[PDB]
């Protein structure tokens, strides 16, 4: 009884189970994340305070889907939830849910601010591809991969924090866009390889150390794509809805730079012969992920047989047994609060 203590972290009051102490801020922009020491298990952990998760239809959707999927997905590349809890005793008073997962050492955003060997890089990308494969094998297509959402460990191990996209909010937080596939941006329908674009957008950033296609708006973002990759072909546009197709066909045309140009040798570690051979396969593999047309873009499995990637292939790691409930859903606040609380108490 009374296993909770309140403590002011940042601008917030973290009320948590006694077992967790010396809490440090490591997130405001996951949102109110916090590093801790779990006295019981005797390791460090990450806790996340979902302030009033039922407060809107979006939050409630994200929080519900976060909750269920983390319970019944065990892959070494998808962040492990260890513990869920609420400080409040009753559904009437029920206000906050704290998620406790295991801790890594850093953002993928930090990793991007540094030179890596092809071994570390081929490893990270391998792992991203695994996690993604599991997700796809369980019918889950992500659609929103991003550095801020992939965490890494000193020994090169890597996890993904969210299960991505499943309408509107008012925050001081603008959603990041630079990693979203053309087929999603143009709202043309999609299949699993759609996260392959997102994977490539990262690889290229790792390699360039600058966000490939930045951009204030979905309009400005698409300028910056074709600017580099070139206007897509006829076959591609034969698929975009007449209303979209119009905007898209009537656009300053681009020849677009062939891959060697976009990614010079300057950017690659390539001074030993191993490094040079490697670089070329990095670029062959980049050349295939960064493809606007999903029709002609590389599948998830082929990516894992790619000469660069497959140096780490593992049947256990890749082809793990597939992971419940319908998840395309609608409810109101008092029903969402109902369903989040049920999922906590379990
Ligand atoms: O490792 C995590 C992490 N969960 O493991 C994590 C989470 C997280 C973890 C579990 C559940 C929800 C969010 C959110 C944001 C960052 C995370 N990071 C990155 C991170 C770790 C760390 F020990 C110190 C810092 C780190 O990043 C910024 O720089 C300081």
């Amino acid at each position: 009884d009374n296993q909770f203590y309140s403590v002011e972290v940042g601008d917030s009051t973290f009320t948590v189970l006694k077992r967790y102490q010396n809490l440090k801020p490591i997130g405001s922009g996951q949102g109110i994340v916090c590093a801790a020491y779990d006295a019981v298990l005797d390791r460090n952990v990450a806790i996340k305070k979902l302030s009033r998760p039922f407060q809107n239809q979006t939050h409630a959707k994200r929080a519900y889907r976060e909750l269920v999927l983390m319970k019944c997905v065990n892959h070494k590349n998808i962040i492990s939830l260890l513990n869920v809890f609420t400080p409040q005793k009753t559904l009437e008073e029920f206000q906050d849910v704290y998620l406790v997962m295991e801790l890594m050492d850093a953002n993928l955003c930090q990793v991007i601010q540094m030179e890596l060997d092809h071994e570390r890089m081929s490893y990270l990308l391998y792992q991203m591809l695994c996690g993604i494969k599991h997700l796809h094998s369980a019918g889950i297509i992500h659609r929103d991969l991003k550095p801020s959402n992939i965490v890494v460990k000193s020994d090169c191990t890597l996890k993904i924090l969210d299960f991505g996209l499943a309408s509107f909010m008012m925050t001081p937080y603008v959603v990041t866009r630079y990693y979203r596939a053309p087929e999603v941006i143009l709202g043309m329908g999609y299949k699993e390889n759609v996260d392959i674009w997102s994977v490539g957008c990262i690889m290229g950033e790792m390699v360039r150390h600058k966000i490939l296609f930045p951009g204030r708006d979905y309009i400005d973002q698409w300028n910056k794509v074709i600017e580099q990759l070139g206007t897509p072909c006829p076959e591609f546009m034969k698929k975009l809805q007449p209303t979209v197709r119009n905007y898209v066909e009537n656009r300053p045309k681009y020849a677009g730079l062939t891959f060697p140009k976009l990614f010079p040798d300057s950017l690659f570690p390539a001074d030993s012969e191993h490094n040079k051979l490697k670089a070329s396969q990095a670029r062959d593999l980049l050349s295939k992920m960064l493809v606007i047309d999903p029709a002609k873009r590389i599948s998830v499995d082929d990516a894992l047989q790619h000469p660069y990637i497959n140096v780490w292939y593992d049947p256990a790691e890749v082809e793990a047994p597939p992971p419940k409930q319908l998840d395309e859903r609608e409810h109101t606040i008092e029903e969402w609060k109902e369903l989040i609380y049920k999922e906590v108490m379990n």
